[PDB]
C-alpha cells in the first residue's frame, strides 16, 4: 500500500483514525480516517475537497481522498488539550491566548463563509503546530456536552452560532486550564451554563421545545471574572458576546475577528 499505519489516533462513527507513514511523500506522518458505506457523504467529501482548494492556514490540509473511503490529512502532533496540559505555570501567556483565539476565529469564519458548521468544536479537535499554528480538524462529516451550545442542548436550532458558543467555552478554558461548564447530561449541562450566565428573558427562550424556562431557577447571573480570573476588560466583552444564550444575538466569527480585543 502507499500508507503504513503506525498507531491508532482514535475511533469515530463507524471508522478508525490512524497515524500513518506517507511512503510516497518522504514517510511524512499523515492522519488516515476510513469512512464506511450514499450521496450525502459523497457531498460531504466534495465540500471538504472544495475547502482544501482554498488551503486555509487555520484548517488541517486534506492531502488525499481514496476509494470504503480513506481520508488522508496532514498530521499535527498536538491538540489544544495536550498544549494546555503541558503549558508551565502560571499558564498560557496573554498574547498566546490572543493569537490562538484569532486563528481559531479565522478558521471558523472560513468554514462559516462556506456554509460549513463544525458542530463538535472542542480542544481535542483544535490542533496546535510546532510553530503555534491553530488548525481545525474533525469536521464536515456526519460524549462531551461541555462545549455544546444551549440551543443544541434544548434541541431547537443547529446553525453557525453553535460553534461560537464552543469558542467562548474554549476561550475561557485557555485562561482556566479546565473546562468552564462540566455538565454530565444535557439537562445538567444547561443548568451549569445558566448558573453563570443567568436565566435569559422569556423572549430569549426557544419556543416549542421540551424544556421550559421555568424548569431552571438559576436566578441571577454571576460575574465571569470569578470563573475566568485573569481575563482583561476587552476579553471579558468578547467572551460574553460568545456566551450569549440567544443564538440570533450571539457574535459571529466575522465580527469577533474585528473585536477591540484583537486591535
Ligand atoms: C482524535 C480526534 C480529534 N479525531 C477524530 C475522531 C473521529 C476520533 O474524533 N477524527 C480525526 C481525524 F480525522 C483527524 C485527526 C488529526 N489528528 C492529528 N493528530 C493527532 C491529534 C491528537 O493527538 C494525537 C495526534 O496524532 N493530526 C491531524 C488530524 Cl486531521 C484527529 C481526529
Amino acid at each position: 500500500q502507499q500508507y503504513e499505519c503506525v498507531a491508532e489516533i482514535g475511533e469515530g462513527a463507524y471508522g478508525k483514525v490512524f497515524k500513518a507513514r506517507d511512503l510516497k511523500n518522504g514517510g511524512r506522518f499523515v492522519a488516515l480516517k476510513r469512512v464506511r458505506v450514499p450521496l450525502s457523504t459523497i457531498r460531504e467529501v466534495a465540500v471538504l475537497r472544495h475547502l482544501e482548494t482554498f488551503e486555509h492556514p487555520n484548517v488541517v490540509r486534506l492531502f488525499d481522498v481514496c476509494t470504503k473511503l480513506t481520508l488522508v490529512f496532514e498530521h499535527v502532533d498536538q491538540d489544544l488539550t495536550t498544549y494546555l496540559d503541558k503549558v508551565p505555570e502560571p499558564g498560557v501567556p496573554t498574547e498566546t491566548i490572543k493569537d490562538m483565539m484569532f486563528q481559531l476565529l479565522r478558521g471558523l469564519d472560513f468554514l462559516h463563509s462556506h456554509r460549513v458548521v463544525h458542530r463538535d468544536l472542542k480542544p481535542q479537535n483544535i490542533l496546535v503546530t510546532s510553530s503555534g499554528q491553530i488548525k481545525l480538524a474533525d469536521f464536515g462529516l456526519a460524549v462531551t456536552l461541555w462545549y455544546r451550545a444551549p440551543e443544541v442542548l434544548l434541541q431547537s436550532s443547529y446553525a453557525t452560532p453553535v460553534d461560537l458558543w464552543s469558542v467562548g467555552c474554549i476561550f475561557a478554558e485557555m485562561f482556566r486550564r479546565k473546562p468552564l461548564f462540566r455538565g454530565s447530561s444535557d439537562v445538567d449541562q444547561l443548568g451549569k451554563i445558566l448558573d453563570v450566565i443567568g436565566l435569559p428573558g422569556e423572549e430569549d427562550w426557544p419556543r416549542d421545545v421540551a424544556l421550559p424556562r421555568q424548569a431552571f431557577h438559576s436566578k441571577s447571573a454571576q460575574p465571569i471574572e470569578k470563573f475566568v480570573t485573569d481575563i482583561d476588560e476587552l476579553g471579558k466583552d468578547l467572551l460574553l458576546k460568545c456566551l450569549t444564550f440567544n443564538p440570533a444575538k450571539r457574535i459571529s466569527a466575522y465580527s469577533a475577528l474585528s473585536h477591540p480585543y484583537f486591535q
